[PDB]
């Protein structure tokens, strides 16, 4: 499963790396203009396992399971 991984939560990342390693749900949390491109598990994909791990709250963590399903056009449109 591919996913966009970056060193910082930018709103225009274009990195493509093979997640794997206990990863089955890509995570695209967009808290407005800032975006969070990081891999995430499907068990910790809820309104508390993600907003707590990153210590965030307002956002729409969207977990998926496709190759590179975390691009700048998933939650929007």
């Amino acid at each position: 499963l591919q996913c966009y991984n970056c060193p910082n939560p930018t709103a225009d990342c274009k990195t493509a790396v093979n997640c794997s390693s206990d990863f089955d749900a890509c995570l695209i949390t967009k808290a407005g203009l800032q975006v969070y491109n990081k891999c995430w598990k499907f068990e910790h994909c809820n309104f508390n396992d993600v907003t707590t791990r990153l210590r965030e709250n307002e956002l729409t963590y969207y977990c998926c399971k496709k190759d590179l399903c975390n691009f700048n056009e998933q939650l929007e449109n």
